[PDB]
This record gives C-alpha cells, structure tokens and sequence, in this order.
C-alpha cells in the first residue's frame, strides 16, 4: 500500500535541466524523510539529495549542490528533484527513497524503508 512512483527522466544536453517527481501513495509526505539515490555502471552508488520533515530543511551531495533542489509539494503528496545546470557525469539511474519514521531526521543513508522503480537521466 505504501508506493513511490518515479517520473520525469530523459536524455538532455549539457547545461539543461529536469525535474524528477515521486508520487508517494499509502502515506503523508509531509511526515517523511523522502531523498534520492543514483547509481551508474562503473561507479559505486551515492545518496545525492535528502529532505527532513523536521523542519523541511535538505541536504545535498557536494557534487550537486546548487544545481539540485529536493522539494514536496504536501497537497500533491509528491517530492520533486529539480536537476538544473545538468553535466556529463550526473548520468545515473536515479531511485526515489523513503526513511521510515525512526530515522526520519537522522542523516545518513541508514533507515530507508522504501524506493522507487528508478529513472534514467542521461546528459548526452
């Protein structure tokens, strides 16, 4: 009952953008942790973005921040990953996570309960 459903993928030139969306069912968003993880053949795998019910505040991989933005929108029960100023290496499959409630603002990759089916983005 608990889902997370992925959306908004593709294949972009260098410097454009995407948004990522993640559709959350069988919970309120506004009570959960919700981030996003991305993996790619021959790297390892990398948490890129987080958004903590607390106090909304986010944390981001050094290697994305200020070109990406996590955000939930509580009326759409959704999260949204803006992928702006997009470069060859953010290349990856990217998988919407959930944290469950007993870690849902401590930090770490440690706690996820639920993901997503994962979108590819690609920068050609």
């Amino acid at each position: 009952e608990v889902q997370l459903v992925e959306s908004g993928g593709g294949l972009v030139q260098p410097g454009r953008s995407l948004r990522l969306s993640c559709a959350a069912s069988g919970f309120d968003i506004a009570y959960y942790s919700i981030g996003w993880v991305r993996r790619a053949p021959g790297k390892g795998e990398e948490l890129v973005a987080r958004i903590y019910p607390s106090s909304s505040s986010t944390s981001y991989a050094d290697s994305v921040k200020g070109r990406f933005t996590i955000s939930a929108d509580t009326s759409k029960n959704t999260a949204y990953l803006q992928m702006n100023s997009l470069r060859a290496e953010d290349t990856a499959v990217y998988y919407c996570a959930r944290w469950h409630y007993d870690y849902a603002d401590w930090p770490g990759g440690y706690g996820m309960d639920y993901w997503g089916q994962g979108t590819l983005v690609t920068v050609s």
